[PDB]
């Protein structure tokens, strides 16, 4: 376990796998903490401003949760209710934060908006999501492996669907972490070549491995876990049924889900829109891991609050 | 005084008599509490999710309070500000929503719409109002008359106006504590007729009373206490002034409070239209409660809480 | 020092020197207390209604945190999401609220607004901005230019640009305090006339003095701070470019400021227009302070409110 | 006041008169609370680690006490008893310390040594002594000065012996704070020239001024202040007696005294070597305040600690 | 994990590979609670004498600061301050330190002075440094191995340098611990041969393995760590440069260096002589952890001190 | 019992019987609550300087363990690394410390340094070990003596050996207490003339008795306890072993001891000469105290310490 005082989480490309292994660990005596009532309320008196340009339940509430059991307070920004929306500047706004709140955790469209909070404000900033990368939901999702299979290490982890903020950090998390990650999208809805390649050098060092299919029924074969997400609403079923016909075929439903080893975890980011990417007999299977997922956001992203504002000097 | 550990708040029908005394006495001992200071951070840690849909004011700040003198957290989740919003179904976010918070207030339009986030939720539900049922404004309502009466048993207590969700609360808990109820509504708007049932029942067994008029004056009389809302908006003034002719004979002035007991209680569960279902001079009368019975939603809800998410297990 | 037990602060005209001192040097105290890392949560148990009328980055986030570390809790209520929307009278909202909360913030357009909320609610009202005044941010002012020049009696205060409500409240204050105040702006766009005499009778009691000069070169000159704030939206670019030809020759840039003396403060109560009313060369410039002004509303809000809701009885 | 979390403390040319004030303001508040018995363990768990190359009684015990006083713990490390002695780098033995303790002080002979152990370590490093400056002694000094003057502005404070590291610093904090600081020196033993510039560099800004002279008695006149210290070792006496002749004439008696005005204080950083730079009468005398002079290095330190290792983050 | 409960650490070779794997679980406990601002004052009260013989920066300052963390006390003794200078035995001085503190550090010379210390003591006794072994060290060293490579066993760990106390050490623990440990000495320079037999019983019966070469590029090849120490000082440059000739082909470069796996970790227990056992290029490299394995000297004897201090009775 | 708060503790002759017996009281209760792990850190704050001109174990760790149970701090202060070294008169260090830490204990050559000590500090100053008396060793040595024997009034105590400052302290404190004293020295090698009619006054006063022999095997004749102590190095064997033939006779072995009691307690104030002033036989010998005398050390200056600095005004 190493440092992360004073960090920013944009990205996870920028973490080492021990400082993912960090995260996770003191995720998971958090947890143990929480299910046992141990109190912890180590923040006590900070404060962590939540900066909001879209709706969210998953993000907001495991935040906003996560501060108050560590004895401090979120506040929920939306960017609608600040003076960003009569145009102040991102760099002024960070600037003027920072003199008030100890991190910032912001929920935006563009990461270029996020990079830039990071770069004017002199305390820790968080990304809880943007169009680029969703780093807290990875950790919550590798906490969830980790649970599950005991392991991250050859994992045989598999996303299907569109190739987007999700994905890239289900990527990244995965190579840095030694995981086996396959990746498919339709065939123009793919990862940035950026993360793709991220995602190789990560795998040639930590031993792990990429790979991007194009078959979602060649992808799950053996998997450990089936992971999907939101089709590309783009293109809004453009015609009136384009997203459908050719997101459709990377659904997962009983059938796809037949490929994979028969112990799968069935995982989803969540929001679901049941009946597209997903069906209510997986979704609601035995072998779905959502709700544990899904709560595991708010014990990782104690671990990311404490470990970075807690580290204090 | 009984456990309530775990119970969802929708409606008092599935409330014994007793139930709703272990409320209003903890909420007594509270209230105390609170004038002599003695601190009371029962909650510490604990979480509230507060799920709203419609403006408001009251049922807002008063779980919001009562939350931050419990040592917990009340989120302010708008309905609009959640993936609800975008299209998100109800018992997913009832499903996630309990893997971080220990309860959920819901302040909603369709009462199916809380039926179900209790349904879907494993922490306690609490309806802070629906289009069919104000169970907290009751148990504020009956902590006022039990205080400025010293008793509820066989106090009249009338209400005038549009049958609509307080009235049936207030039915509702008035038969269970043994009160003598009436209601008169302009003659289409009635109470639901399975709520009127339900209060005949109830004042059966509690040996209270239920009585439907439609002649506001003959309602008043010796009153203890007489009891108004808004009317209903539906049909808008519809022509222009359709629905003041109807709601406006109904109108709590001090001609028709004269009717009433010297030193009948006049109760509004606000806010109030001036000069609409109430006159600034009855009010603003020293016979109206009107403040007390605001207030008591702080200390009834405050029992609530500390009831159903403090008998732990 | 003296008591500011329940009081409203609304406008700064009704506060003596000795007050104004009284929470400078608190919220001095204050300050060093949380560099040094020493916990004063004098505020448990207790709330601040919230009222914002106006998208807020710096009222909304000062009062939030304040609340914060003074162990208590803010509550965001955005007017739109109270039944003020939906027609309950100010006078009602402030009576029920008085019921729930410890003191209420308002952030309003009408002044009017504010002081009917004083006036109806029985526990201390703060103008955290109107359209009139802006007295947390004078205090906050007022404390940044003691810090960095030791004293405020004497040294010489110059605004220019548009005669609004933190205007008013740098002159009031200033002159409260003995300052020597000038304010410059384009011809019909001075301060309130009736602030203009409060300013000048205020200096001829504190030994200050205010002055209303027209040339912004002419104000400024061997300046110790030169303050300014955005112009008069008021018209805006009326024809398509009114607004900036007569506030433009008011812009705070190097060469304007050129004339003051070398040490002095370029102030901005935020948030700032950079190319407007200021450049980005004197802003971010080392003369400028105007990140640590921002920072003293935590401070001098913090000291607000422990003395008027902390001298309790 | 400002922050000072996480800086070094080498040279008070890199700190504004704010960042000075601030240390003293926090100073005074910390000798009153020691004065009352109000405890104020602010760094429980932390550690200070002590590096010394010489002797040292004021530096030594004044910061082990401050760490006591404060909550945490001082390791005295005699750099002999370091591996320094048999060769490791200092860039390495800073790193080494800085994975161990909160922060570093040294009391050096090469002010290069702890200009390099500021760079490589990542805590703060303080000089508690070297050739080059003295800063925690100048900031005991102005904050003695500013307790029995009231003030330290337009005071008149004159150094008389040998150019220094304390007179360095003497000088450095006098411009920065506006004093009226004069030094005189044997012709060929005064300030670095460097030091001397800066000094009229920070009057020029601040408002005092310095002045370098060579007539002891010239320089005293009407003084509020007179300090000296001990005379250059350098040439120990030479001959056997050179050291004498020029620093004897420099020697602070009842009659070179006898010039300043008669509430001058006398101030000496000590050790004193009495009937040289120092008479028995002089020191021991009434106007002598070189024990409170001395017991404000705890003061001052205990606030620079305070502020540099619990501004934390 | 298992008690240690008043247990002496003299040398590693006398604990089971259990009793290891309870320091290292507890000092990532203790690490990941000083990372996250958890106290820990465990051991309040207590005091640790610190016997040293000779210079000393990792094993001084980490024990006293791990007393401190703990809440109490550590003593430093340098052995040229007690009367064990003056002529008083060891047994005797170990006699009389056992009726004041509660457990003993030595830093000295001759392993038998150790190891007497803890036979006539009857508090436990810690070998801080003995020309035998370095025990504090490898359980630093390899929590740093766990830490970076999740696993001990099958690691290839390999030394190359003086066959001397750190690498006994290196290769006891390495060998409990199942690790693959390989040595390679100058031809005369190698481990005790009774410590070269404890490594092979011990991989025989933990499944690791050791090996004991003489051409460092053979040893180093596909390593997962190059660990080196200081060359045999024994000699030193006896002729003028005998010493050199010989250790100097094991000295640690990027060339040796390029044989290991890319991922190797380089490890140095310090203080390093650069340019000599390694080249600045090595330690400072993107490989090199010395300043982690540094750090855990910290954690680790933290966790040796509560466990054997702690576990009371 | 009496109050010390403030005294000095330089030699007994200067304190009542009720004063010792203050001090034997409260040390009793404080091993009393060590031994039953009861915490009195009753000194929370305080500090302690100790400067040693000597190398030192008892006196040295009995200190300062001493202040860390009782919550404060210890500074060990070798006078070698002091300002002292470098000329600092006496009375200035004692005048500096005063402004620093709440007492002093000095272990010196010179009593007069530690009269001078106490002369010019204004905290209270002890004598932890001077060449005329060992106070706080008489203190430990009657506190055992009490605890063995249940009583010191008529106990015949016998010192054989050199008349030294532990002999003083010995002889003076038994004369307080009224018990029967008797020392026998090679005849030029006795007590102080001073110390000798101090005894006698003493005895007189008390009614215990003092005796001045030159035949041990005289003075230890139904002796309660022999005590001894190292020889006179003066004369450092001079020839080669004149030092031995005389002080030799007076050597503690099974046969001097064959004369005392049966249950005699043999003492030692260590460090001891094994088979000089006596033999491993007896000092390891059942009858031998020497463990227990002294870790009476810690206990009475614990209450020496809580005694002086803690009856506080």
């Amino acid at each position: 376990v190493v440092s992360l005082a004073g960090r920013d989480l944009l990205c996870l490309q920028d973490y080492t796998a021990e400082e993912i292994w960090t995260i996770l660990e003191t995720a998971k005596m958090f947890k143990i903490w929480q299910k046992i009532g141990k109190p912890h309320r180590l923040l006590e008196g900070k404060t962590l401003a939540m900066i909001f340009q879209k709706p969210s339940t998953r993000t907001r509430v495991s935040f906003e949760v996560a501060m108050a059991h560590l004895g401090g307070h979120a506040l929920y920004l939306n960017a609608q209710d600040l003076q960003l929306r009569r145009g102040e500047t991102i760099a002024d706004t960070a600037r003027v934060l920072s003199r008030y709140v100890d991190a910032i955790m912001a929920r935006v469209y563009d990461h270029k908006d996020v990079e830039d909070l990071a770069k004017y404000a002199t305390v820790p900033v968080i990304n809880g999501l943007s169009d680029f990368s969703h780093p807290c939901q990875a950790l919550a999702d590798y906490m969830t492996i980790w649970e599950k299979k005991g392991t991250i290490k050859g994992v045989k982890v598999v996303y299907v669907g569109d190739g987007n903020n999700v994905a890239h950090s289900l990527m990244i998390a995965g190579t840095k972490l030694g995981a086996d990650v396959v990746v498919a999208t339709p065939e123009g809805y793919e990862p940035d070549e950026k993360v793709i390649k991220w995602a190789e050098q990560n795998a040639a060092e930590s031993g792990g491995s990429f790979e991007l299919l194009h078959d979602p029924v060649k992808a799950v074969k053996d998997a450990d876990v089936i992971y999907t997400d939101v089709w590309a609403s783009m293109g809004q079923e453009a015609e009136a049924e384009e997203r459908r016909k050719i997101f459709r075929p990377f659904q997962v439903n009983k059938d796809l889900v037949k490929h994979a080893k028969p112990d799968y975890m069935f995982m989803h980011c969540l929001p679901a829109h049941r009946g597209e990417e997903v069906t209510d007999d997986v979704i609601d299977s035995p072998n779905s891991v959502v709700w544990d997922q899904a709560e595991n956001r708010l014990h990782a992203q104690k671990a990311v609050l404490a470990l970075v504002m807690g580290g204090i000097k």
